[PDB]
């Protein structure tokens, strides 16, 4: 039993400084300092787990509301399918060749609408929800909140009329506290939207930077779909489309850090994690770690090919985690992302507008500072 090794920082806020200068770089660095190292954020110490084996142990160990399970299981997503198809193909018209797409603005919107319309059905939260959620997300980076609370309440009050078959979360949430619901709703929809949105931005970036897969995706879709606009059933066949998304998520994951708190004194990789300790780890660094991945920084959707897939460590690619603090929408996420990607790559070809700033901006989630793309007519 040995305590973790310290890294290298300054006076009042040791690692706090190297951390703020370049979060992403700091996290990828930690990796070599050892499987687990101790870093000081100002006065308090935190533990950093940088190994795929210990990070899995970290998420699967409970030492760090099934209500929600019935709305996100694989069985409740085939029912959301229509709204997913609907929202996707609607983007396909909404965007037209020649006009640049404002990724931040447009990705955030598709995100809110898919989430809100599948997880809630009826009186539309159309642009109102989007805007409130917009003004808010920007407050974080560097009259909306009220509306958000206003609308969340008002919307709940309307399903109270007739919400018979609504297998959505809202009805799942109404059959388990008065304000607890309003909060468990506001709490689930908020992150999930910004999260899927940031992911969409990187997908748009992938389709413009790699026309080869963009089209390969169009080929795979046309085969399966014939010509009919892609549908849920189709998504379960579009393999390549799925690989592109994973590969894009691996190199640029919306959630790049994760935290845990030790309840009981623990042991990890032969190291002693003090009871009540604050621990941290970066899916970002794990997914881009040379010891886990062959072509470490090479966009390659085909590394997820059976043969090479098995070459990569067990928990080295876990955009969502394993234990209960996992992502309920893992199925619901990939399902809408797959649909939107296939719908977009089939109809279009993407190109980045000169002046586009696809540089990563580290905030709540990782996202491109100012990605500008233009859909070009494919066939
Ligand atoms: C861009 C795709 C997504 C990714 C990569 C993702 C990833 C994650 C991760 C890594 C966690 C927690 C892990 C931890 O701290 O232990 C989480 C939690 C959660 N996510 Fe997702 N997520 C995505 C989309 C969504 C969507 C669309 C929703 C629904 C609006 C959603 C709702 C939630 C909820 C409610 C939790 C909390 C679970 C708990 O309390 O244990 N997520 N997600």
């Amino acid at each position: 039993r040995e305590p973790p090794v310290a890294g290298g920082g300054v006076p009042l806020l040791g690692h706090g400084w190297r951390l703020a200068r370049d979060p992403l770089a700091f996290m990828s660095q930690l990796r070599d300092h050892g499987d687990v190292v101790r870093i000081k954020l100002g006065p308090k110490t935190v533990y950093a787990v940088t190994n795929p084996e210990l990070t899995g142990a970290l998420a699967l160990n409970p030492d760090y509301r099934r209500t929600i399970q019935p709305a996100f299981r694989l069985d409740a997503i085939p029912a959301y399918g229509p709204i997913m198809e609907e929202e996707a193909h609607a983007l396909t018209e909404r965007w037209q060749p020649g006009k640049t797409v404002d990724a931040t603005s447009e990705s955030f919107r598709v995100a809110v609408r898919v989430a809100a319309r599948c997880l809630l059905r009826g009186q539309y939260m159309d642009e109102r929800a989007e805007r409130l959620c917009v003004a808010l997300a920007t407050v974080f980076r560097g009259d909306a909140l009220a509306d958000l609370h206003l609308l969340v309440d008002e919307i709940i009050a309307e399903r109270r009329a007739s919400g018979q078959k609504p297998d959505d979360l809202l009805t799942a949430l109404l059959e388990a506290g008065e304000q607890e619901i309003h909060d468990q709703v506001v709490a689930i929809l908020t992150p999930g939207s910004e999260t899927i949105a940031s992911t969409i931005m990187w997908l748009l970036q992938a389709l413009a930077d790699h026309p080869e897969h963009a089209d390969r995706i169009r080929d795979e879709v046309e085969a399966v779909t014939g010509g009919r606009p892609v549908a849920f059933e189709d998504v379960r066949k579009l393999r390549h489309t799925g690989n592109v998304i994973v590969e894009a998520m691996r190199l640029r994951p919306a959630v790049w850090v994760l935290t845990r708190r030790a309840v009981a004194e623990s042991e990890l990789g032969g190291y002693r994690i003090p009871a009540g300790a604050d621990i941290i780890y970066s899916p970002y660094a794990i997914q881009r770690d040379p010891k886990s991945y062959d072509d470490n920084l090479e966009f390659d959707p085909d590394r997820w090919l059976p043969e090479r897939a098995a070459n990569v460590p067990k928990y080295a690619m876990k955009p969502f985690s394993a234990g209960k603090r996992k992502c309920p929408s893992d199925h619901f996420s990939m399902a809408q992302l797959t649909l939107i990607t296939a719908a977009l790559a089939t109809k279009y070809r993407f190109e980045q507008v000169a002046g586009s700033n696809d540089a990563v901006r580290v905030g709540i989630t990782l996202r491109p500072h100012d990605l500008l793309v233009r859909p070009v007519a494919r066939h």
